């Protein structure tokens, strides 16, 4: 079990199908659209993950023949967000397709995130943040990379998606081939509104260099790093 | 003499001072407030070049002691364009200076482009274009890379500036640091606005690949390819 959901309010209902590919039943969106889903471990493996944001049964291209998600209300959700509660890093080691609705996705794990040979499926945009969501009562006002200096890596088999991509983290080790529509990467210790418009910057006491090896398929590429006297490295 | 300029009514008055040191007294700015400057040789070694916007007599930084100068009739250029209108391409290894008022630099030289350890003084904006400037009846349009598969190179000695930074080219192979208060590198065949704002672009037959190794020292990276196929190696 790649992906375990907090026992809370925000865990959504997690199952696996024949090969190991988990099925996510996501929990209902709330009015901005978001389904905010709370996980223990979040983990994706060769066998994918299939986050059901579907209104109306179908095939799926990692679970074959799904139903409908009825935590949806008759509305799917805009932005898939996937929060890692615990102290556990995330490994992505395989596909994460929306089946459905296209929406956004971000996982948020402020321990780290790993992807080798990750991907992205029917998502519009897919943010991978080493940081964590900032909340006001309940409303989702953006993220934080501050007080954190952990990595998000990208291995040697690399990154897909046909959408947009953004990488936040306090730093970025990438050795593999990026493809995305568009590629935005944001370093440092950040806040970040809701759009990934930095808000606010630390400077670390230690430096938090970025690397980044091996290619990026992209036509627009955009990296910003905030850490004053830090570099990125190619 | 690393610099040449060409024989016509653009050419500025070029003179080396004791050291090496070349001295650009630029051509009269037109209404655009931009001094347009062509030259058969553009070079700039070790000992580095000053470009002439002065209104008044002062010190230099790479050349001393300089007189105002006069071609200016009392307005300062607000762009200097540095257009190479040979075969030849161009080799810089040394800073070049905007003596007196800060100004905006463009070298276009569409046989080639190799910066290192090169830099720009008073550069509020310094970009370096392997292709060729844009004109309708004297006025400056933009730029264009269209046609052209040549090559902006920047060696292992990098290049410095403490303003923006613009790369232009069909292909970038980039080997050292590169330090800047940004980075904007646009990659293909393509023209240009004033401003590098993309307006058009064509797919080249063979593969346009770019290249960057070494480092980025600056805040704000952007990337643009527009070579469909051809990708950013890091």
């Amino acid at each position: 079990n790649g992906i375990v959901p907090d026992a809370g309010h925000q865990g959504p209902d997690v199952s696996a199908v024949n090969g190991g590919t988990q099925v996510i039943n996501i929990v209902t969106p709330n009015n901005e659209g978001i389904s905010h889903n709370q996980y223990q471990d979040f983990n994706v493996g060769k066998p994918g993950a299939v986050f059901n944001n579907a209104l109306e049964a179908g095939q799926s291209q990692l679970a074959g023949h799904l139903n409908a998600n009825s935590n949806l209300n008759g509305q799917a959700a805009s932005l898939i967000l996937n929060e890692v509660v615990s102290r556990n890093p995330s490994f992505l080691l395989g596909q994460s397709e929306v089946f459905g609705i296209a929406a956004e996705s971000v996982l948020s794990n402020p321990n780290g995130i790993t992807c080798d040979g990750c991907g992205f499926i029917n998502t519009s945009r897919s943010s991978l943040v080493v940081g964590n969501p900032l909340f006001e009562n309940g409303q989702l006002k953006g993220y934080s990379t501050l007080n954190n200096t952990n990595l998000l890596s990208l291995g040697k088999n690399g990154l897909n998606t046909t959408g947009l991509l953004d990488l936040i983290a306090p730093r970025i080790d990438s050795r593999g081939k990026i493809t995305a529509a568009e590629i935005s990467a944001f370093t440092g210790q950040n806040t970040f509104s809701q759009h990934f418009d930095i808000l606010s910057s630390q400077k670390p006491v230690s430096a938090l260099d970025s690397y980044f090896f091996g290619s990026m398929q992209s036509g627009r590429i955009r990296i910003i790093n905030t850490a004053e006297g830090s570099g990125v490295k190619l």
